[PDB]
Order: structure tokens, then C-alpha cells, then sequence
DNA sequence: GGGGGAAGGATTC
DNA sequence: CACGGAATCCTTCCCCC
């Protein structure tokens, strides 16, 4: 059935968007032939020095390998899509999928058969799918089944830290400490007649996988690795409802990442895997033995990164208690090129946005506002302050000048719009 | 020269 | 019958000291 292809390209062709993709596309294509040739005039010295440089550094990040944390990544399973079909039973055995006509957020496995995976409009999915059962998010019900998933993880580490409603690291390092020598009274839980757990890291975690699902009817896969790059790495190698650990000494690490596709890692993407394969990196194993190069052509700030992924390192705290950086809500629709109504969706965008930025008492100090273009060109205008403005007043006071400022710049031809934005930041988060 | 800040990308759930 | 919303981090420039 691998020619889904000819039902997806077949009806994106002339899009609007899919136009506005090539540029996207060629755009990158290119930033890339640049790369390949600003490389190709490096002075085959140069990476005499460059090695130097490099290896000696890495030298380093070896020997402060930081192996004593035992990581675990806890990943629901289509939990957005599973939720829902442990509501409804009607669904249970039928292909469905969350979100709306537009775009899907999560399908259940039966429904990904067809094809249906997650961020593919909801109308092309039909077409993979026509007997479909597309559902409506309710992000109140999840937000709430999360809360009774963590409640069990606390129990094993005070300080969780979550990703998402879908994700979360656990640092059952110190748990494991204080468990060695615990009766069986604290590790034997009843079905519905018991079972009792081991004191192993693997165990832990069965125990974790166990006690989730026996108070939400959810699985959920997991992962178990020295940091928490592997962690998430780990956690889909046996999914759904499994599991897959990496253990602590060196050997592990490497013989583990070896062969590992670059992409996969938590951090590398569309781009980065195109941009890189161009100079021949596949694994980890490649990248690593190319660290001269990419020394000399991506910036300090991630060859370091690239660097990480080939010696197999990651971080060893899951930092806790959010910062926040940011906060904004958008939204699309149907063309909106009348000049008036611009400000006024405008003002009841700000609206929300200090509506919503309230229950955290935050006041940040620059406001950015986003237009999408017909044609799914964005352009984003920001402009900082000297305040630290949080009234829903306060903020359209700006946003509307920025707003006006593009609409002369392109003024006695209207603003099609697609998509409008207000994203507020610059928090003093505390001086 | 260096230290933000604005613009627009890349990434993930 | 027409490709989300929200956060955060990264890549380049241009601007004021
Ligand atoms: N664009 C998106 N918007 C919202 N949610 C998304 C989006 N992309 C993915 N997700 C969510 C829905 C699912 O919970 C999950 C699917 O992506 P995936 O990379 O497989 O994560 P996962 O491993 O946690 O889920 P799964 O158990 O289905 O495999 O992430
Ligand atoms: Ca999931
Ligand atoms: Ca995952």
C-alpha cells in the first residue's frame, strides 16, 4: 500500500501551499550548495589544524562522561487518540484519529494502517481512509489524565519535569538507591490477586508501566539510558507498551549509537538530515568521524551539539520548575484582506493573550506580532519596550502600530491574510 | 568590536 | 473543498554605543 504517495501528492499538487513549499524547499536546497562549496575551497591543512582542535576538545567531554544517572523517558501511546477510545467504546475497534478537517494531531495504530499519522490535513486522510472517524481535541480531559499519570511518577521523583502530556523524564536514580534493600511489602501490587517487582532498573520501570496502566487502562512505552538524549531515543525502540534500556558502561553507549540513524536523535529534523547527508553523514558513527569539517562549517554553537550525538552525550539534570520564556496565541481562517477588520480580530487576539496571561501573574517587555500571508508567507515585527506591559490594553496600544506599519508599506494593495499573531515576551522572570 | 534585537528558520509534541 | 497551535532554540544581519 506504499502508494498512498500517488493519493497524497496527487492532491496537494496545485495547493496554495504546497507552491509555497518549493521555495521552501529550494531556498534550503540551496543553502546548502553553498555550504558544499564555501567547503570544498578548505585548505587541506586547515583540517590538520581543525583536528587538532577538535579531538582535543572531545578528549575532554570524554573524560567527563558523566555515567552514574540512570534516565527513564515515559511516552504514551497515541495517547490523545487511545484516550478517546477508552471514552467512547463505540470507537474502540475503528480507525480514528484527534484533531479536525484541517489538520490531525494523533491516530490510533488500526487507523495508521491506512496511513493517517500525525500533522496530515484532516481531509487528505480520508482519501487514505474514507470509513474514518475523525474526533475533536478536548485538551481539558487530557490536561486531566496527565496529572493522574504523573501523581504516579512523583512517587519516583520529586522533580519529574515533563515535556509534554505525552512525555516525561524521570531521574529514578536516586529511587533505585533507596531500594536495593526494601521488603517485598513495597513492591507487590493487586490486579483486577498480586505481582511483585524486582529492584532492577528494568524493574522500576515495569513497575511504572504497570501502575499507569492499571488507573487509566493506557499503555505507554519507555526508555532507560545514562542520559536523556538516549532516553528519548530508547523509548520508541519498543513501543507501544514496551521497553528498551542501555546500560551504564562505555561499550553500551557506542556499540549503541554505532549505527544510528542521525535523524532520529530529539533534535535533528527535515533540514538538518538533508543538510548533512550532503557531505555524506548517515549515523552517528559517520558524523562523528567528519567532526574536523562540520567544525569548520556550522557554527561553534552546533558542531558542539553534533559533537554530543557522536560520543553519545546528553544531559545528567532534568533542570525543573518552569522558566518561561515566551507566551502568544494565534489563529487561521478565511481570507481577511478588509482593511478595518485586521484591527479587529487584532483586538480580540491581545484580548486572549492577556486574557490567558494572567493566571501566571508575568509582564514581559516586547510584543510580536505574526502575519501569514494567502500564500503561507509569514512575516513576524516585533518591537521592544521600556514598561513591562500586561493589560490587554497596554498590549493592542503596540500591536496595532506594527500591524498599521505594514499595512502602508504595502498600502493601496491590501493585506490577504491567512493567519494573525501576538506573541508577548521579554519577561524580567525576576532581576 | 561586541552586545542586543529584529527577522525568519528548524524542531518537537 | 483548501495544510494547526504553542514553545523554544538557531542562523544571519543591521543598529546603536
Ligand atoms: N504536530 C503535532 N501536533 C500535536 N500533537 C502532535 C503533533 N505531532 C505529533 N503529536 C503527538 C500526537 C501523539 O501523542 C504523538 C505522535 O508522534 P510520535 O513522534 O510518535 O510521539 P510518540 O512516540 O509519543 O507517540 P506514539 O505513541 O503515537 O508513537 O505526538
Ligand atoms: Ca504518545
Ligand atoms: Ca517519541
Amino acid at each position: 500500500k506504499e502508494k498512498i504517495n500517488k493519493i497524497i501528492m496527487e492532491a496537494t499538487k496545485g495547493s496554495r501551499f504546497y507552491g509555497n513549499e518549493l521555495k521552501k524547499e529550494k531556498q534550503v536546497n540551496q543553502r546548502i550548495e553553498n555550504m558544499m562549496q564555501q567547503k570544498a575551497q578548505i585548505t587541506s591543512q586547515q583540517l590538520r589544524k581543525a583536528q587538532l582542535q577538535v579531538d582535543r576538545f572531545a578528549m575532554e567531554l570524554e573524560q567527563s562522561r558523566n555515567l552514574s544517572n540512570t534516565i527513564v523517558h515515559i511516552d504514551m501511546d497515541a495517547f490523545y487518540a487511545a484516550v478517546e477510545m477508552r471514552d467512547n467504546p463505540e470507537l474502540k475497534d475503528k480507525p480514528i484519529a484527534v484533531g479536525s478537517m484541517s489538520m490531525l494531531s494523533t491516530s490510533n495504530y488500526h487507523a495508521r494502517r491506512f496511513g493517517v499519522r500525525a500533522a496530515m490535513p484532516g481531509f487528505i486522510a480520508k482519501r487514505l481512509c474514507p470509513q474514518l472517524i475523525i474526533v475533536p481535541p478536548n485538551f481539558d480531559k487530557y490536561r486531566a489524565v496527565s496529572k493522574e499519570v504523573k501523581e504516579i511518577l512523583a512517587d519516583y521523583d520529586p522533580n519529574f519535569m515533563a515535556m509534554s502530556l505525552d512525555e516525561a523524564y524521570l531521574n529514578i536514580t536516586k529511587h533505585l538507591e533507596e531500594r536495593q534493600n526494601w521488603p517485598e511489602d513495597k513492591r507487590r501490587y493487586f490486579i483486577k490477586n498480586s505481582v511483585v517487582f524486582g529492584t532492577s532498573a528494568q524493574e522500576v520501570v515495569k513497575e511504572i508501566r504497570f501502575r499507569i496502566e492499571q488507573k487509566t487502562t493506557l499503555t505507554a512505552s519507555a526508555g532507560i539510558a545514562p542520559n536523556t538524549m538516549l532516553a528519548k531515543v530508547c523509548s520508541d525502540k519498543n513501543k507501544p507498551n514496551g521497553q528498551y534500556q542501555i546500560l551504564p558502561n562505555r561499550q553500551a553507549v557506542m556499540d549503541f549509537i554505532k549505527d544510528l540513524p542521525i535523524r532520529k536523535v530529539s533534535g535533528i529534523g527535515k533540514v538538518t538530515e538533508k543538510m548533512l547527508k550532503a557531505l555524506g553523514i548517515i549515523t552517528c558513527t559517520e558524523l562523528y568521524q567528519q567532526r574536523a569539517l562540520l567544525s569548520l562549517l556550522f557554527s561553534e554553537t552546533s558542531w558542539h551539539y553534533f559533537l554530543h550525538i557522536s560520543l553519545g552525550l546528553g544531559s545528567t539534570h532534568l533542570t525543573r520548575d518552569g522558566e518561561r520564556k515566551s507566551m502568544s496565541v494565534e489563529r487561521t481562517f478565511s481570507e481577511i484582506n478588509k482593511a478595518e477588520e485586521q484591527y479587529s480580530l487584532c483586538q480580540e487576539l491581545c484580548s486572549e493573550l492577556a486574557q490567558d496571561l494572567q493566571k501566571e501573574r508575568l509582564k514581559g517587555r516586547t510584543v510580536t506580532i505574526k502575519l501569514k500571508n494567502v500564500n503561507f508567507e509569514v512575516k513576524t515585527r516585533a518591537s521592544t519596550v521600556s514598561s513591562v506591559v500586561s493589560t490587554a490594553e497596554e498590549i493592542f496600544a503596540i500591536a496595532k502600530e506594527l500591524l498599521k506599519t505594514e499595512i502602508d508599506a504595502d498600502f493601496p494593495h491590501p493585506l490577504r491574510l491567512r493567519l494573525m499573531g501576538v506573541r508577548i515576551s521579554s519577561f524580567p522572570n525576576e532581576e
